[PDB]
């Protein structure tokens, strides 16, 4: 056993759940302590029933307070000399507010701290780095994951053995499986070409052929779906018990191919193809939420990856700068009833992401997920920079080049109403000789509008298939709602996420990399082109309000038997 590996994680663990605390408050953890200063270090006295804890800590570039990692939390009484585990702090916390406990899930995020702390473990000590460059900056993705997110390594219904097989960080190699599904109860994308999908599965229809003839049914009345081990073992005979029993999908304990998991282990890697990802469910707890694509945000990313594309016909930034990726050709699962919004339907899915072809056939360029540069480890930006000896001046030149293009690319894409998800996950950047040359999307499922900007630029607005007469997360009714998903995911989570690694790794102060930061938001907010009646409102929400919205993460699940969530946090951009 890795004893290296397992003091690294746990510490890990321990730091995300402490900032996590601290930013939400949790059980006013900031709000309810004294500051003060023992010896040059400032420390959150946090005293509650009869205890008393000591963290240290600094004032972030968030303007928010931070756990200082490299200084001991001292909780009074605790006699042991070995490294807090996360654990034993969220154990502490919680028997010091017995009042809010009791309406808390204590247990379950006790033991996904426990879980957490030993997966991430495994993943350092048995970290295999992947030859191809962009499976491997996948694999740093994956091992970073959700960042300030102390519960983000968990993954619930996975057994030891399925940690070791589908996280990327192992570098092991898997078979998908097969379930003819009957052509008279599926749906497709209007543009996705069956020959595609046929191509996928071809090696084992001959035997899958066979094996329905062995059953009365012909190949001619189905089609072949390819389906993720687990979700074959664990979900599809449960989920489709009743279609299994009628002949209308039958599970075929076939096995083709050789695939990797990506950052997502839904999306998989050939490495024969690897520009070209096989997108099968895999009905697990990641992030205490059930990972699920229902049917309906298929059909809803094809008419957001529409509207992505004619923002880069229109734009002279976007045309520069942005391609997308191609997830028009999928298939699904569809009932007799034909009622798409059935959660049913997307457990049995496929659907094909083809990365640009400019990509691809370009070997120099290194495809470099934001996600990836957000795990502190040298490998990426060695990699990026071309030397070991990398410089402070090297380094921040390297962050002003990320986040000028970035910030340019997000906001020229919100003038006109839309805001992709744009999280460390969902964005690549194509580096070469040091520099980005274009940004890639992909997952484009929760594209977001402002209906007046779209109708202002005179651009259709996304038929979006959603429930009538409710409100949704997609259509934003005002501007703080629709910069809100900007100010949380763009810059408090992804872009500080990667300013928190170049910290870690080079010693760059997080101040002088917000300043950077600060300005280039400055300089792309003023040249931007808004439509002029809520230019002042735009200044408003982003620059001078004394409030930022922060995206709720900890809350969520002790309150989860999931809600979603923002609160106020201060404004980073405020010198207050
Ligand atoms: N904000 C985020 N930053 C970084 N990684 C994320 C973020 N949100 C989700 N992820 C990870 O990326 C994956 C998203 O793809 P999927 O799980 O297939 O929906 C999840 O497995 C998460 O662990």
């Amino acid at each position: 056993q890795n004893h290296t590996a397992v003091n690294t994680a746990q510490a890990i663990i321990l730091r995300d759940l402490v900032d996590a605390l601290l930013f939400e408050d949790i059980a006013g953890i900031v709000s309810n302590s004294e500051i003060t200063k023992e010896n040059g270090q400032t420390l959150l006295i946090y005293e509650r029933e009869t205890q008393q804890i000591k963290i240290p800590v600094y004032f972030s570039a968030l303007n928010m307070f931070r756990y200082e990692s490299s200084q001991p939390i001292t909780i009074e009484g605790r006699v042991s000399k070995q490294p807090l585990t996360a654990a034993e702090f969220w154990q502490t916390i919680a028997n010091m507010n017995c009042d809010l406990s009791h309406e808390w899930e204590v247990a379950r995020v006790e033991e996904g701290l426990t879980t957490a702390a030993t997966q991430l473990a495994k993943q350092l000590s048995e970290l295999d780095l992947a030859s191809h460059p962009f499976v491997m900056s996948e694999q740093f993705a994956s091992l970073k994951d959700r960042p300030f997110h102390p519960l983000a390594k968990e993954k619930r219904g996975l057994r030891e053995a399925d940690y070791q097989v589908y996280q990327a960080e192992l570098n092991q190699s898997f078979p998908l499986m097969v379930a003819a599904v009957k052509k008279t109860h599926m749906i497709h994308g209007d543009t996705a070409n069956i020959d595609e999908l046929e191509n996928l599965t071809v090696p084992i229809k001959e035997q899958a052929t066979d094996m329905l003839n062995d059953q009365g049914l012909s190949i001619d009345d189905y089609v072949l779906f390819p389906v993720h081990p687990w979700q074959y073992q664990h979900i599809l005979p449960n989920v489709f018990a009743t279609e299994i029993s009628e002949k209308l999908v039958v599970l075929l304990p076939l096995k083709f191919g050789d695939y990797l998991s990506s950052s997502s282990m839904r999306s998989l890697i050939d490495i024969g193809a690897p520009y070209n990802h096989v997108k099968v469910p895999f009905a697990m707890q990641s992030l205490g939420a059930l990972r699920l694509t229902p049917t309906r945000y298929m059909k809803n990313g094809e008419q957001a990856e529409q509207l992505l594309r004619q923002l880069i016909e229109k734009d002279e930034a976007l045309a520069k700068y942005v391609m997308v990726c191609d997830e028009t050709a999928w298939w699904s699962y569809m009932g007799q009833d034909n009622d798409i919004f059935k959660d049913q339907l997307g457990h049995l899915t496929v659907q094909l992401r083809k990365y640009p072809e400019v990509l691809a056939k370009n070997d120099t360029q290194q495809l470099v997920s934001m996600a990836a540069l957000a795990a502190n480890d040298r490998t990426l930006y060695q990699m990026i920079c071309g030397k070991d000896n990398i410089s402070k001046n090297d380094v921040m030149t390297l962050f002003e080049d990320i986040a000028q293009v970035f910030l340019k690319v997000t906001l020229s894409f919100m003038q006109y109403g839309a805001l992709p998800e744009l999280h460390g996950q969902n964005i690549l950047l194509s580096f070469e000789d040091g520099r980005v040359q274009k940004c890639v999307l992909r997952d484009h499922d929760t594209v977001r509008i402002y209906k007046p900007w779209l109708t202002a630029h005179q651009l259709s607005l996304p038929k979006y298939v959603v429930r009538e007469d409710t409100p949704n997360t997609l259509i934003n009714e005002d501007l703080e709602t629709f910069f809100a998903y900007f100010q949380t995911l763009a810059v408090s989570v992804n872009l500080y996420a990667i300013i928190d690694a170049i910290q870690d790794l080079f010693g760059v102060s997080e101040h002088e990399l917000m300043s950077l930061l600060k300005q280039i938001l400055k300089n792309e907010v003023a040249t931007i082109s808004w439509v002029t009646t809520d230019q002042l409102a735009v200044r408003h929400i982003l620059f001078d309000k004394q409030t930022w919205p922060f995206k709720q993460i900890l809350l969520p699940l002790l309150y989860q038997r999931m809600p979603s969530g923002l609160t106020t946090v201060p404004n980073p951009m405020v010198t207050y």
